[PDB]
């Protein structure tokens, strides 16, 4: 078993008689010394620290016989430019990966892309990490290099188990257990019964504007047939009315 | 044959050491003595003097074996009161009456109705008429007391004849006649055409306006109708799904 | 007097064993023995039958001391064809002239010119008419034979009246009338015009009424919908930092 | 390193052909032979599992020179019933716990309170938690004892942090948040509010601009009509005087 914590990078002496050599797959799987062991390099945010991260790691420590467990963790500033926010801050986190079974070093402060100093500083000799593309801002994949170094070792992600899924949690429920905190009744009922009374006020609305409608038809109609009748005027029709009514004038 | 036209009433002596005396239907028609005729009155306007008034003076004349037509003829002033126009005055009819065949005395001017002392001035016998009654104003018929004297002689009216027939073929004619000598055009029916179709036109394009005021007022009142329900809307439990999520965007992709 | 009218030619019976032989104007006019009375002919149309008419035939029957008046009266198809039209139908003035006064015996359908076998068959001794010359026909006059026998006695026409005259009297009338009364109907459409327009725009006031108490409604809608909105808002700190403690309290203390 | 987690209980054999003996605070931390490690119990929900959490299971696993790790982690059950809920299930904490540093076994559904038997199978020397007197069920305190045994290892809270605060930001932020987007949305339902009233207003100004429009269109086509109905009075005295006199042609000169 374990008494004590990972060492973060800064403990530990380091010693550059010592040449930077990565080792090979092949090599590298047939197991080192124990003296020199494969170092291996995992990274990311480690918010709310759980078990998809615990078991990447893991996967990450078995990757070799012989292996050397270097985490590196970013930092809040980068990670809030790049990413979006922790609900954990650094030091939470680098206390978090430090208490994890697999890790042996962990790495503050780490950098979004990796570079050759970086690589040669911490004498790495793989990064692990999972096989999708990582797109952050400029790049589709920042992994891209590391892969085409043969340096990549891909790993497999844990389902079901996610910081957004222990966010959403919480969040799921403190949402709908607040809103109905709110309504505690009478007006709210009051609110359902008033949509109900505004809807029976809209259809009457709509009835009433279709009535002036039909009146507005009823007089077009109206004024039509008076044109019509104007028309026709414009004696034929009369004589026999205008003839008996002067005839009336002489009797009976 | 006879020579001269007939008297007026006024033109002959009367005598009144003769007292008044009328006959009974019986001993009338029997007949009476040379000296002494039946003496009868019919009365009217004898406007447009016809046919139909002819044969009714003949009828009259005809009531009895000895007979005296007395005819009355009333005033121009009397019937445009109580009955309507005559296209001829009363001098006219007066004239026109003379003439007949059937009478031997004219009465001028008289009386709408007729009173107990004309009967016994003018000595009248009997009254002949037609049997309808006559209605002038106030009276439902102006001869019921002649009828209930026993002194009403009816006659018969001829048909087919009648001074408002001999009006109306006149005002027929001259009716079409003056209407047809009016619209005499053509160019003028061809105005008349276009101004039609014009007004037409107009009211096709009111009729469209209205419609498209309605469908603005449908516009709106849908309009209304949205916002209402947007209100009630705003009045969480809808909007929670799509509060978290947003809230965990922050957190990352 | 006359009770009865006058016989037509044909209800009557003539003696043929006796020759024609007409009568001088002198020996006529020294008067003829009763049973030889003077046999004189007026023609015309007769047409609404009036006084110039009776009078010409009264002149008619006076030209001598013995006088018998035969009146020959023209057909409908005569009429039209070589005068004009007739408001008095053929029969209806046969009838007409049956009931004049001075007329002894009436001629139905009557010829427009006069011929020596006519005069003949009616033992005719004279013609009366008027002596203004009578053109229709080719004739530019239809008696002036009749004058060269000395066979004819003129008459004098009556003054102010005549058959044209009496249609002229309702012509005038009817057309003023009617012209009246086609001009009144047009003036009562305009009134009717008048109440369809008014009622137009009450019910496009009536119609914007509506509409302002549709936008009133909408804006009671609106505000009522703010302070729902605002009720939902205030309903939230303080209780707020009291739920989340309550909330809390459910997994422990 | 430790490249493995941390086996669980039933994982593991035990010889209980080894007797229970527990070991003194003293020969304890003189340090036990490698056979023979010390062997302590530490127990909790560890919901969240922190670092507070892990420190505690660090001074646990330091407690003597030769140390064996047991951690309790009790079920949802249990702590649904004595303590509050858990936003983390039994078997992600059982998970949580297996991949800590200082653990050698985990040991799954956990007492709420240590027993004579649970500490004999598991066989456990020593305890250790936090000092706090432990307050549920009706115990109020369950360590103590464990305390009277001497069997107790005190241990030390970390600072700033425990699983309700971890809590407590989100549901702050959220709590700001939601209620600040609800208020932006009532903010934006008024703007939109007013819109609507804007398009209202604005629409119904037009549709009663369109009905005067139409009213005065009517107005001038009952003009229109009007003027026609004069001009048609217009079109008749002068040839008045011309028609009758024409018509009077008809009947003769
Ligand atoms: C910034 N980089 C790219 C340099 C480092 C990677 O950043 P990241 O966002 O992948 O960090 P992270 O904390 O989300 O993931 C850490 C590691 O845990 C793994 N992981 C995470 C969650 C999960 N349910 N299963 C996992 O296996 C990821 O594959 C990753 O290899
Ligand atoms: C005023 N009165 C009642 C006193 C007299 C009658 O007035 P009147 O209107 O009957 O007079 P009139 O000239 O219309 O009718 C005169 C006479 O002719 C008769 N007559 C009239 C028209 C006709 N087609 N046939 C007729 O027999 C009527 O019966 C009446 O007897
Ligand atoms: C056709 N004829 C010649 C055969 C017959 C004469 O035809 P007419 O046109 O003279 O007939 P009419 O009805 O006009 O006239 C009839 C008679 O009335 C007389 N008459 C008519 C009107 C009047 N105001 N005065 C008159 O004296 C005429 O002299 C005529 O003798
Ligand atoms: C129910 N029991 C008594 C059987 C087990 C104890 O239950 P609990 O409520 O202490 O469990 P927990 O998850 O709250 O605490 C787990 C362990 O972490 C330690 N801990 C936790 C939080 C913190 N800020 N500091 C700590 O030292 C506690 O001392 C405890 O020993």
């Amino acid at each position: 078993g374990l008494r004590q914590p990972a060492p973060f990078s800064d403990e530990i002496e380091v010693d550059f008689s010592k040449p930077y050599v990565r080792v090979t797959m092949e090599e590298a799987c047939r197991g080192t010394p124990c003296e020199r062991p494969v170092r291996v390099y995992a990274d990311g945010i480690f918010d709310l620290f759980h078990s998809g991260h615990a078991r990447a790691l893991m996967q990450a420590k078995n990757l070799f016989p012989n292996t050397y467990l270097i985490v590196g963790v970013c930092s809040d500033e980068l990670t809030h430019n790049f990413k979006g926010f922790t609900v954990m801050n650094e030091n939470e986190r680098y206390d978090a990966v430090q208490h994890c079974r697999y890790v042996d070093e962990v790495v503050r402060n780490a950098p979004w892309t990796l570079t050759p100093e970086f690589l040669a500083e911490h004498r790495i000799d793989f990064v692990a990490h999972d096989d999708i593309p990582y797109s952050s801002a400029g790049s589709d994949d920042v992994y891209k290099h590391i892969k085409e170094a043969g340096m990549f070792a891909p790993t497999q992600r844990t389902e079901g188990i996610s910081t957004s899924d222990i966010i959403t949690r919480i969040v799921r429920d403190y949402d709908v257990y607040a809103r109905r905190n709110l309504q505690r009744t009478a007006k709210e009922l009051n609110v359902s019964f008033i949509n109900e009374k505004k809807y029976h006020l809209q259809e009457r609305v709509d009835k009433v504007k279709k009535k002036v409608k039909d009146v507005e038809e009823k007089s077009k109609e109206f004024v039509q047939k008076v044109e019509e009748k104007s028309i026709d005027l414009i004696w034929e029709e009369k004589s026999r009315e205008f003839i008996g009514s002067f005839l009336e004038m002489f009797g009976p």
